[PDB]
């Protein structure tokens, strides 16, 4: 079936950990394209199913891939509008707070410099960061800083305290954050 219209705006998505997956809404991740761009999901930490995610979008929002340090993703763009970078981060090993902090940049712009997945949600579960963007005339505007766009969007995260962001669920869509379906809890019988 097909009702939602999210897949209609998708343009590029990557979940470091699994291998080519399509979330319910219809958001597909393209197999390890930056981790040596060669190999297959090691699926070593497939265990511990994320709670805030349905079984299918679970393996996606979950799974884990390890590179080495300062991992970098490339998102070639050729259109404008409101680009919304949504990503699901999960797991990090060791139950500690304000210690395992990392850095996250968009097209070279630090938006979350203190990514402590644990302190953020707590238990494993699923973590999510929403970063709306505005590209016009070929230029880029991140939050409150202006910088022209050049070839592609680059999400680079730098090491903070060993073990770079374990689980990565990169998901980039185009045109707006409002599209992102969100059904508020409903009681009774549907
Ligand atoms: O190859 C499996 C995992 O290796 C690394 O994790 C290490 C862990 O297994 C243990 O031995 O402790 C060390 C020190 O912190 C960890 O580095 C990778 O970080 C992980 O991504 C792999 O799945």
């Amino acid at each position: 079936g097909a009702m939602s219209g999210l897949a209609d705006k998708v343009i590029w998505a990557v979940n470091a950990g699994g291998e080519s997956h399509v979330d319910v809404h219809g958001i597909h991740y393209r197999k390890d394209p930056l981790e040596g761009r060669v190999g297959r999901a090691s699926d070593y930490g497939m265990k511990l199913p994320i709670l805030r995610s349905n079984p299918e979008d679970q393996v996606l929002y979950q799974t884990e891939r390890y590179n080495e340090d300062s991992f970098g993703y490339d998102i070639p763009i050729k259109e404008e509008g409101e680009y919304v970078l949504v990503l699901k981060f999960a797991e990090v090993y060791f139950a500690q707070s304000q210690q395992k902090v990392f850095d996250v940049r968009v097209n070279g712009h630090t938006v979350v410099k203190d990514l402590d997945i644990f302190d953020r949600v707590g238990h494993s579960t699923a973590h999510d960061e929403i970063i709306p963007i505005s590209i016009k005339k070929g230029k880029l505007s991140v939050q409150g800083e202006v910088s022209t766009f050049t070839g592609k969007l680059s999400v680079e995260f730098v090491k903070g305290y060993y073990d770079n962001p374990k689980v990565c669920a990169l998901f980039i869509m185009k045109g707006t954050a409002d599209d992102v379906p969100m059904l508020q809890p409903h009681p009774g019988l549907e």
